[PDB]
């Protein structure tokens, strides 16, 4: 009745601490180990997979008290995997200054600051009642608690171990409990039959890194894997020709990109960054490698932003006449520039890069691929161009333009983008005003600045494909 699942994955996260595991490969594991206060009903209001009504989870109920404060009434007798009962203390600690958004917390959850709402210290009213507060008004508290920032950690155990060591031996309240983590290789979790919710339906889950997609497809065909991730539309015909197997594909609320180390002199200024951006022929890449199933957004602008999505925004520019003119202006000597990619951690990363190398050769720039295996990431000083993705994890344009690219983010702080002052002032402004024409127009100005500055270059939203045995009716890979 309960089988051990073997999942062939594109990558293994560097840690299982839930915030530091935020990546394309960590949530699928940490979402089984941990729970959130509330969850999104992805099928609410007729939504075919990405709906937004919030439903109870670790919180049985919740009440917004005012524009800064939300009271959560917690489920009782919820046990962490080590037998310690979850209480309001744990929830308060999860969103505390000490763990998440204060100055010392920034050092160990480097991105806790940039991804935190403007929290004030939570208040514990009683064993099962906590109030989550913000120093300034924000309507996002409740939906943030359903996000990948909201996974609840055990205060005593986490504080004792510290963020790094906790990430190697995580304890949560989720339906599966930690067994093993071998860096760059596998994670094993096992059924938690003390789970407060529905009993787990698998006895154990092993996430095994299988770097090459063709090896993952061959492993599903041979029965070595029950489920495999991060395939492309091109793999679908072969898999679906096996009656026992099937594929599932969808546009995901994530965009692939390439970006730059702007601490490097070659990328400290926008001309050469923008030149590389304007030479990307996105429709050709989508037609060649994605069977025309990947979507090209009209800027840093996605429908899940709701009131801050602009359906009439212009397309991102393709102008090799201007790209050639900007290469000449930059004084680009012709020196080869590396583009680092961890194989096909991102689906079609290497074939899209090879097509972009040809496009960049056509505008006078020489880009050379530097393909590395998991754990072989270069030091920041050795990184120039690289690929990345951003998951659009809020129903508001604050994520990821402000999270990642704003003044508190890693693109400016770690990777050296010296953003125009109007950009950082607009980031500050949008975060202190409600949904309105002012806020909507402000995000459009930020999008315009993003395209002019090219701290990153959006490629497309991938058509993510996974595959599985038809007789495997539950798949913990987080669509």
């Amino acid at each position: 009745e309960r089988r051990a699942l073997k999942i062939g994955v594109n990558g293994i996260p560097v840690t299982l601490e839930p915030i530091n595991a935020i990546s394309n490969v960590g949530p699928r594991i940490v979402n089984q180990i941990f729970d959130t206060l509330v969850v999104r009903d992805f099928f609410s209001n007729g939504a075919p997979g990405n709906g937004i009504n919030l439903m109870p989870s670790l919180a049985e109920s919740w009440e917004r008290i005012d524009d800064k404060s939300v009271r959560f009434k917690l489920r009782q007798k919820v046990m962490f995997h080590d037998g310690v009962e979850m209480t309001a203390d744990d929830v308060a600690y999860t969103f505390s200054s000490e763990r998440l958004w204060g100055p010392d917390a920034i050092k160990v959850i480097p991105l806790g600051g940039s991804y935190a709402l403007d929290f004030d210290e939570p208040v514990v009213e009683d064993k099962y009642t906590v109030v989550i507060r913000t120093k300034t008004p924000t309507p996002l508290t409740e939906s943030y608690m359903a996000s990948w920032m909201g996974r609840i950690v055990p205060k005593a155990y986490y504080k004792t171990l510290g963020t790094a060591a906790f990430g190697n031996k995580p304890v949560g309240t989720g339906p599966y409990k930690f067994v093993e983590f071998v860096a760059n290789d596998r994670v094993v979790i096992e059924a938690n039959d003390a789970y407060w919710g529905l009993k787990p339906t698998a006895s154990k889950i092993t996430y095994q890194l299988v770097a090459e997609p063709a090896t993952r497809v061959a492993g599903l065909i041979s029965g070595e894997y029950d489920i495999v991730t991060t395939l492309t539309p091109d793999d679908m015909a072969l898999i679906n020709s096996y009656p026992d197997l099937e594929t599932r594909g969808n546009i995901v609320e994530n965009f692939h990109m390439f970006t730059f180390n702007m601490n490097q002199p070659v990328f400290q200024s926008k001309p050469l960054r923008r030149a590389l951006a304007l030479a990307v022929n996105r429709p050709l890449i989508v037609q060649s490698l994605w069977m025309n199933k990947a979507t090209i957004p009209n800027g840093f602008n996605f429908p899940n932003y709701g009131k801050t999505f602009d359906p009439n925004r212009r397309a991102m520019e393709y102008n090799i006449e201007e790209a050639k003119r900007l290469v000449k202006e930059s004084g680009y000597d012709g020196t080869p520039i590396t583009y680092h990619t961890m194989g096909n951690y991102y689906a079609n990363a290497v074939p899209a890069l090879m097509m972009m190398i040809e496009m960049w050769k056509q505008i006078g720039v020489t880009v050379v691929p530097k393909v590395y295996a998991p754990g072989g990431a270069p030091k920041d000083q050795d990184s120039y161009m690289r690929n990345w993705s951003n998951g659009q994890w809020m129903t508001d344009a604050w994520a990821t333009m402000i999270c990642e690219f704003g003044p508190k983010g890693q693109v400016q702080k770690r990777w050296g983008w010296k953003a125009p002052a109007e950009f950082n002032d607009l980031c500050t402004k949008v975060s202190q005003i409600p949904d309105s024409k002012e806020r909507f127009d402000a995000f459009n100005r930020l999008r315009d600045i993003f395209e002019e500055e090219a701290p990153a270059v959006i490629l497309y939203q991938p058509f993510d494909v996974y595959a599985a045995r038809k007789d495997v009716h539950w798949r913990p890979i987080s669509f």
